[PDB]
């Protein structure tokens, strides 16, 4: 969508993105993306991870209005799900975690693409 590129978000909008972010934090899977990793649970995470992300950092930016297009929202989950995916072998529960989050994200975000306009 073009106006996925293109329009800034507006107060409007960022109750969708609220709605969005909630569902996700709500999700029984989501559990491992909640709150930044913990060092101690990953000791080189942060040397090999270059650009954390997760779901609190996201609700701050949310509430902040730090996002201007829908693309830099998505670009910000996307790291969520990929940081897990290249860090996590494919048999961990976190790598599973992400796969099935993720696919719960893009149907979350085709609806609120959908439901844009009114
Ligand atoms: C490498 N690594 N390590 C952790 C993590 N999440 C995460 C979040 C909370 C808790 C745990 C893990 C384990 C036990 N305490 C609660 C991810 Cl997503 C990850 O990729
Ligand atoms: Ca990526």
């Amino acid at each position: 969508d073009a106006m996925t590129v293109l329009t800034p978000l507006t107060e409007k909008d960022y109750e969708g993105l609220k709605r969005v972010l909630r569902s996700l934090q709500a999700h029984k899977m989501a559990w491992p993306f909640l709150e930044p990793v913990d060092p101690n649970d990953a000791p080189d995470y942060y040397g090999v991870i270059k650009e954390p992300m997760d779901l609190a950092t996201m609700e701050e930016r949310v509430q902040r209005r730090y996002y201007e297009k829908l693309t830099e929202f998505v670009a910000d989950m996307t790291k969520i799900f990929d940081n897990c995916r290249y860090y996590n072998p494919s048999d961990s529960p976190f790598y599973q975690c992400a796969e099935v989050l993720e696919s719960f994200f893009v149907q979350k975000l085709k609806g609120f693409k959908a439901s844009r306009s009114h």
